[PDB]
């Protein structure tokens, strides 16, 4: 079985230092159950405290990255600067950039590309919007995103590679997803690994759901055969975050 | 008189902490001469280790920011974020963010509303690129920029403000600045300043030199009349950054 996976974004989240360290020393209290990777995505600015002062059995993730090791890019991060801390993680890819910052996939690509030739684990984010949706075409959408990934990913670094499926359609759109929605949009990715890179990768490669994650949710989508963890957004920064961790008990 | 500024861009460096807590040592043993407010920017991974051990007589600045106090922006760094830890400075608008990162105007402005209105200070950058340099219409390339900073500024702010100028017709052209494009440029902006807002803030507000400074121009373009100052490259990088900050005693 894969281990479960489950990541909590963050995102552009708290404002102060000091909301960051009360967070940290909730999640250093929880208990977790079951067997569980889990991974804590934070602002640049609050990822020092974090690595410093976050449980060591769980992992620090930055939430993106550039595609240079350094140099002429005024207001950006590098992989060796996070690496040089001790981060051994970075999300790529999340909606909110390919959206709002305008990244593409060419920009993707080389982002995991040069994390990964430089030693990074990545969680690469994919996902199709309302008009896909809505038009029957999530699997096609789905599969460009994943084959421009692809060749990203250096001989060996598949264990490194961890993949988010975002289901942009129902963010902020009026459309609400389903469960099923999910185990079927992580199997499609599933299938698409088998048929590109072979069955051995497909079938260690971690897949997670990337929607709207809750307590009231995470056992039901957890269980669901092809959904091997999440990528949390708001419920990272709440007590509730333990029990999407604790989910992992109900997936096999 | 205009009290001389020196921002030190480190831009995308270090590569790791270590050398930042190098440089900062560097910092720290230099023998300021004359009078002259000086700004660090870096990376927002290195910005608290900076804020902790730059010397106390200057001060430490983010080299972008975002539009939002916080919020569903994954890989974004905000305002209240680098407030919390005591950061006052941010960059904006510099040359590679506008153009790698696709930063427009209209984002800019946001930002520089944001941040003011939020209690930083900024150094705005403008500058235009060689087809209107050539043409000969760098005064109304660079009039446009400042015309749509100036409503960002809310009223009794332009005390927080310095405006950068980079002559980006000169980087990776082919092409070199003189020193007095230098003094032409920074007199074209405190003309429009002038006739836009009054001679009063024209007067006060401080407009920098952000072509290529080094040791071996920095006292003749301190000189010049209508510049007050730099925002630094490369330089900013290496001990010759002092020389830079001590160039303060050539300009009246
Ligand atoms: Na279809
Ligand atoms: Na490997
Ligand atoms: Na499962
Ligand atoms: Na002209
Ligand atoms: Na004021
Ligand atoms: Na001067």
């Amino acid at each position: 079985m894969r281990t479960f996976f489950v990541g909590g974004n963050w995102k552009a989240n708290p404002k102060t230092v000091e909301e960051a360290e009360k967070l940290i020393e909730m999640l250093n209290g929880a208990k977790v159950e079951g067997n569980v990777e889990v991974v804590v995505a934070a602002p640049f600015f609050f990822l020092p405290t974090l690595q410093q002062k976050l449980r060591k059995d769980w992992k620090v993730s930055a939430e993106n990255v550039f595609t240079k090791p350094n140099g002429a890019f005024t207001g950006e991060v590098t992989v060796p600067m996070i690496k040089s801390f001790g981060i051994e993680w970075t999300i790529l890819g999340h909606s909110e950039r390919r959206d709002i910052l305008k990244e593409d996939d060419e920009f993707l690509a080389a982002k995991a590309k040069f994390a990964l030739e430089n030693g990074m684990k990545i969680i690469y984010c994919c996902g199709e919007h309302l008009s896909e949706r809505e038009a029957g075409k999530a699997s096609e959408f789905v599969s460009a995103q994943i084959e421009k990934m692809i060749p990203a990913i250096p001989a060996g670094k598949w264990d490194d590679v961890v993949i988010a499926y975002e289901p942009i359609w129902a963010i902020g759109t009026g459309k609400v997803a389903s469960t099923q929605d999910a185990q079927e949009m992580c199997k499609v990715i599933r299938d698409i690994l088998a048929a590109k890179v072979g069955a051995d990768i497909a079938n260690k490669v971690r897949i997670l759901y990337g929607g709207s994650v809750k307590p009231n949710n995470c056992n039901e989508l957890a269980a669901c055969p092809d959904v091997d963890g999440f990528l949390v957004g708001g419920a990272s920064l709440e007590p509730g975050f333990i029990n999407i961790v604790n989910s992992n008990v109900h997936s096999k």
